[PDB]
Order: C-alpha cells, then sequence, then structure tokens
C-alpha cells in the first residue's frame, strides 16, 4: 500500500546515506587526518539518525548514536585518528545496514 511505499522510499533513503559515507570513508583512508571528511561523516550519521528516530528504528539509532560518539571524539581531537579506529566505524557501518535490511 501507500504505507508500504513510504517504507520502501524511507529505508532507500536511508541506504543512499550509508552509501555516502562508505563513499567518504573510502577516501578518508587515504588521509585519517582529514577533518572535512569526518565532518561531511558526522553530519551524514546525524541526518540518518533523525530519519531512524522518526521511523522507530531503535536497533539502528542505538548503533548511529555509537558512531555518531566515536566520530565526534575525533573531530574534537579527544583521541588520535588510527587505522583500527577507522575500523570500528567501518565495523558499526556494516550492523547498521545488517540490521536496516531486517526492515524490508
Amino acid at each position: 500500500g501507500s504505507h508500504q511505499e513510504y517504507i520502501k522510499k524511507v529505508t532507500d533513503e536511508l541506504k543512499e546515506l550509508i552509501q555516502n559515507v562508505n563513499d567518504d570513508i573510502k577516501e578518508v583512508e587515504k588521509n585519517p587526518e582529514d577533518m572535512e571528511y569526518w565532518n561531511k561523516i558526522y553530519r551524514l550519521v546525524h541526518t540518518m539518525k533523525e530519519i531512524t528516530e522518526t521511523m522507530g528504528f531503535s536497533s539502528v539509532a542505538k548503533v548511529l548514536h555509537t558512531i555518531m560518539n566515536l566520530v565526534d571524539k575525533m573531530l574534537n581531537s579527544e583521541i588520535k585518528i588510527t587505522s583500527d579506529l577507522i575500523d570500528k566505524v567501518k565495523k558499526k557501518l556494516d550492523m547498521v545496514t545488517r540490521e536496516l535490511d531486517k526492515k524490508v
């Protein structure tokens, strides 16, 4: 129904935002200290979090919140940006993708 189309539109939007974050992570991988990509990433994730809260996707929101915490620490120089820190971000983003997949 129209409501089924709505949910499909919303989940497709979330998948596009995730792909956008993955595309920026590929770039920041080449130069981890590039705060321009970390900032864009933070704002993309914040956008996704807003959507998941609206939708009541609580399990996804909690992972997104975790990613924002980590990225915020990187932005406000609370920890040094390593390969391993980037890996934990990637690992969570993949969790987000799986958890979301369960909505269709």
